[PDB]
């Protein structure tokens, strides 16, 4: 029997410098390979920097309602983004089926001749029942990546993305799917809403008080910031988010390195175990982007206090 995919595009077609990207049209036939069956719908028309958190659960609720009806889902998402919503629905409550993100390519080859390669290894993958304990996962040029460490690293006419220090949780061979590993089971939520303010600012040397003394405290829900190494700021700056703590606005780090692991080990003014001490929560493994999504989530879920604290730093 075959196997039965929804796709749920979401990017549309685009304005490129002036001319509109090409539609191929085997994005949308119901049987683009052989055992394969596809539902394709153009779900959104979004390029991926319109994205919203508001998309993100309408996907979430389309999946959930679709789930007894497939065997598994490609979402296609333009690039730019896609690491964003896919680590979102690796954050929720998902049911157990293949789920696979996919770049949105964005060509003004008009026979398509470039092919949907992308497209077609992710109808792969959602096919194969090995998929279903995987987690959400993002497939581009032949690799396989877990939804939260996968992140966009180079800007050539097709995207690339890499799982920074540990590798693809797989690999698509010529007559096999190869998996490397089994991650570990994440933390997840039911979530029906998303409201609040979380920004994402970097530190750097010379930063002190200037920008965050602009910062309005009565509408902030969080902050992002991207620190310096193991997760480290400059005193000046370390001292004005007091009044963001004490006015129980969480401040949650990042290491700014690609490869790095946040770790509070330095104990002067604005070192990690002096911010950690004032109520800064260190997010360990997680690039800013979605550590935003992390705090906005867990505030808009339900979690205060010590909870709150111990899931960031989770």
């Amino acid at each position: 029997m075959p196997k039965k995919i929804l796709v749920l595009h979401t990017g549309g077609t685009i304005s490129m410098q002036v001319v509109t990207s090409s539609d191929n049209p085997m994005n949308h036939v119901s049987n683009p390979l052989e055992g394969i069956q596809v539902h394709a719908l153009d779900f959104f028309n979004l390029p991926s920097p319109h994205i919203k958190p508001k998309h993100m659960l309408v996907l979430y609720q389309k999946i959930k309602e679709e789930a007894d009806n497939y065997d598994g889902v490609v979402i296609t998402h333009g690039t730019d983004t896609l690491e964003e919503t896919a680590y979102f629905l690796d954050t929720m409550e998902v049911p157990h089926m293949p789920i696979v993100l996919t770049g949105a390519m964005r060509s003004s080859n008009e026979l398509g001749s470039d092919g949907v390669y992308n497209y077609l290894s992710a109808l792969r993958v959602a096919s194969d029942d090995r998929a279903a304990d995987k987690g959400v996962l993002v497939v581009m040029n032949d690799e396989i990546h877990a939804a939260k460490y996968v992140t966009k690293t180079h800007t050539t006419n097709v995207s690339t993305f890499q799982t920074p220090t540990h590798g693809p949780l797989g690999l698509i061979m010529k007559q096999e799917i190869l998996y490397f590993k089994t991650a570990e089971p994440r933390v997840r939520f039911d979530l029906d809403h998303i409201q609040g303010l979380v920004p994402i600012i970097s530190a750097y040397a010379g930063m002190t008080d200037e920008l965050i003394d602009m910062l309005d405290l009565e509408h902030l829900d969080g902050l992002i910031i991207q620190a310096f190494g193991a997760g480290n700021i400059p005193k000046e700056t370390a001292q004005k988010l007091e009044s963001l703590l004490q006015k129980g606005i969480p401040v949650a780090l990042v290491s700014r390195c690609f490869n790095g692991i946040a770790e509070p080990v330095y104990a002067y003014q604005g070192g990690g175990v002096q911010l950690q001490k004032a109520g800064v929560f260190f997010v360990k493994e997680l690039n800013a982007q979605k550590a935003r999504l992390k705090l906005l989530i867990a505030l808009n879920a339900g979690l205060t206090g010590q909870a709150l604290k111990d899931y960031m730093e989770g």
